[PDB]
């Protein structure tokens, strides 16, 4: 007998360039927690249902997890774009959802069953602008690009634009693209003609990486910030050596000295031969929230005897009250499921000259 927890992430489509890191973190969590006896001796079982890259696929994944797989709760989905459409399904069904990395404004407000462990754009994004200004205090002109079809990208770009204004910089253009675009020559040229000192990009991974590459090909020599959608080594293959120097804010640090981060990090490094990425840590934290909440609930009200609809409701109620020492740091939730998290960082892509390899260097 095991306790089923649903994992609804992008395992296929270009969204999987982000989702696969999340899957990796979730699998590390499953082993970590089951090796510690699961929920008071009862193992958990992660049940994966691929969302693919759109809303319909996410709705289908959630419905399958809820109705066929009988899960006690869901971790997912990968994108805020998907969450706004699908999370209301879980809300109506009274099934908890813990979002690992969805950072658009308004996610926890979807309802009483929606929480997230990922700090939102309003507190994550401004740090990369400040870091750019530290590296070049003479930045004056900023060009901003965003994916107009993606909910998170639109939420993120609003924060970047406000931060640019608040820092006293000139916003010379805001250019739009689609996440499915591969070619950005017109928008890139239009921006380059305005002589920006800083370019900020809010998109996802393939699109963001292609845009970075093209900006450099077209002669742009200034600073570049990527938003959360570019926060994966999967961009390295796309922009190659021309990824070098991109600044990306982080809600996780491999060097954070929490005991569980040490264990998580060591497990990750031993397997994948590199530092754990943010998205992996966030997915681990989401699973941790469920395991530790299930343990707390089970101690007060043995879960093997609770019928599923009540188990879901009691688990949701419990998880919202918990305090968790996670790879992300000590976190907890507000009454509406927003994360409470203290520390943020900025990293910078450092490519080897040949462009075939790179890493994220954390700024001090
Ligand atoms: C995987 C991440 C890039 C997702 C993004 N933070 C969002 O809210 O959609
Ligand atoms: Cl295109
Ligand atoms: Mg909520």
């Amino acid at each position: 007998n095991t306790i089923p927890i649903g994992i609804a992430l992008a395992q296929t489509s270009n969204v999987a360039l982000l989702g696969q890191e999340q899957v990796a973190g979730a699998k590390i969590a499953e082993k970590y927690f089951n090796d510690k006896g699961g929920v008071n001796g009862t193992p958990i079982k992660l049940i994966f249902q691929d969302t693919a890259g759109d809303e319909a696929g996410t709705i289908n994944a959630f419905q399958t997890l809820i109705n066929k797989d009988k899960v006690v709760g869901i971790v997912g989905p990968t994108l805020s774009q998907q969450a706004f459409s699908a999370n209301p399904i879980a809300e109506r069904a009274k099934v908890p959802v813990v979002g690992p990395s969805n950072t658009a404004k308004g996610i926890p407000e979807i309802g009483d069953y929606v929480a997230r462990v990922s700090a939102p754009v309003s507190v994550v994004a401004p740090n990369s602008v400040k870091a750019a200004l530290k590296q070049n205090p003479n930045i004056k002109k900023v060009a901003v690009f965003f994916a107009q079809n993606d909910a998170f990208s639109k939420s993120e770009t609003e924060i970047f634009q406000q931060t640019v204004k608040d820092q006293g910089l000139e916003l010379v253009t805001v250019q739009k693209f689609q996440t499915t675009d591969t070619d950005f020559q017109s928008q890139a040229t239009n921006a380059i003609n305005l002589k920006p000192d800083l370019v900020i990009i809010s998109g996802l991974a393939a699109d963001g990486g292609n845009l970075v590459r093209q900006l450099r090909e077209l002669g742009y020599q200034g600073a570049i910030i990527g938003g959360d959608g570019l926060n994966t080594s999967n961009v390295f293959a796309v922009c190659k050596a021309l990824c070098d120097g991109v600044l990306i804010a982080q809600a996780y640090s491999p060097e954070y000295t929490g005991e569980i981060n040490k264990a998580f990090r060591q497990a990750y490094v031993d397997q994948y031969k590199k530092e754990p990425p943010q998205f992996s840590a966030q997915a681990f934290a989401a699973v941790q929230v469920y395991v530790e909440s299930l343990k707390a609930l089970d101690t007060k009200n043995k879960v093997s005897k609770i019928q599923l609809p009540e188990l879901r409701t009691e688990l949701n109620k419990q998880l919202l009250t918990g305090k968790y020492n996670t790879p992300l740091g000590e976190i907890s939730f507000t009454p509406i499921g927003e994360v409470v998290q203290k520390d943020f960082y900025v990293a910078q892509i450092k490519m080897e000259k040949d462009g075939s390899q790179g890493k994220f260097t954390f700024l001090k």
